[PDB]
RNA sequence: GUUAAAACUCUUCUCAUGCUGGAUUCGAAAUUAGGUGC
C-alpha cells in the first residue's frame, strides 16, 4: 500500500462545469482518473483495461486540493470556499475568472498555483502500473476539466514521490463528496472509448464535513 | 479512459497633427614683369 504524492502546476487554466452554474475550484480525483485513463488507452496498459470500472479500487485518486503558502492542505461544509489548518489562505471564488470567447460565456480558476496528486495503490502490480505513467506525463503533461484538445488545464509535475500508506481510524473530516444515498448532488460521468457511448451518471451524498465506524476505505467519497 | 466531445476573443480603425540646423566669423596674410640689347 503506498502512494504517489505530488504537486501539479496549473501551466494552463482548467474549467469543471457543475450543475445550475458553479465551476470547480479545484480539479477532481475522477478528472486525474479520465485523463490518466486516455493516456493508459494510449499506453497499452491494463490500468487501462480496467479503468472502466467505477468500483475499481486498488488505485484511487483522491481530489486534487490546492496547496497554500504554508507548505499544507487547503480544508473545505456550507462553505463554497477552502481553508487550511494554519489559518492564512481562504482559496474561493476570486480565482474564477469568467472568459468571454467567440460565441462562448464560460468561467475558469486561473493557473500559477499548486495543487495535491495522491494515487493510494494497494497492490504493487498497479504501483508499477501508475509508476510508468507518472513517468510519462513528468516528460509531457496532463489536462484536467473541459476543452483539453484546445489546451485548457495542463498541469506539470514538479514533486513525484513514491510514499506509504498509513491508514486512518475514526469515527473524521471528509475531504470530498461521500456518496451515501444524505443531500449533496455529484454527477459525473463514463465517456466509453470504443463504443462511442457517452452518459452522465448522476449520484447524491454527502457534502465536503463532519462523519463519524468501520471506513474500510477513504474518488469522490475521501476524508482524513 | 475527465458532466465529456465540438466552437480561434474574431472583425472594423495609418502615432497623426503643429515647428526651416538656424545664428556668429571678408581666403587674406608675404613677393616691383624684373633681368638682357644704343
Amino acid at each position: 500500500m503506498k502512494e504517489i504524492k505530488g504537486i501539479l502546476e496549473s501551466i494552463t487554466g482548467f474549467s469543471i462545469p457543475l450543475d445550475n452554474g458553479e465551476y470547480a475550484l479545484y480539479p477532481a480525483g475522477r478528472h486525474l482518473r479520465g485523463a490518466i485513463g486516455y493516456i493508459a488507452f494510449n499506453l497499452d496498459l491494463p490500468i487501462s483495461s480496467k479503468f472502466l470500472d467505477f468500483d475499481f479500487d486498488d488505485i484511487i485518486f483522491r481530489d486534487l486540493l490546492p496547496i497554500s503558502k504554508c507548505g499544507k492542505i487547503f480544508y473545505p461544509k456550507n462553505s463554497n470556499s477552502l481553508k487550511c489548518p494554519s489559518c492564512n489562505e481562504i482559496y474561493g471564488s476570486s480565482v474564477l475568472r469568467n472568459i468571454m470567447a467567440r460565441g462562448l460565456s464560460y468561467k475558469e480558476v486561473i493557473e500559477g498555483k499548486k495543487y495535491r496528486l495522491s494515487i493510494i495503490v494497494k497492490d504493487e502490480k498497479y504501483l508499477n502500473e501508475m509508476e510508468a505513467i507518472i513517468r510519462y506525463i513528468l516528460s509531457y503533461g496532463i489536462y484536467l476539466g473541459n476543452k483539453v484538445s484546445k489546451g485548457y488545464g495542463k498541469f506539470k509535475i514538479k514533486e513525484y514521490s513514491i510514499v506509504d500508506i498509513l491508514p486512518v481510524k475514526d469515527s473524521v473530516l471528509l475531504l470530498s463528496d461521500a456518496i451515501i444515498d444524505g443531500e449533496k448532488d455529484i454527477v459525473f460521468s463514463k465517456k466509453e472509448i470504443s463504443s462511442s457511448k457517452f452518459e452522465i451518471i448522476r449520484k447524491r451524498g454527502k457534502a465536503k464535513d463532519i462523519i463519524r465506524n468501520n471506513h474500510n476505505g477513504f474518488g469522490f467519497g475521501e476524508i482524513i
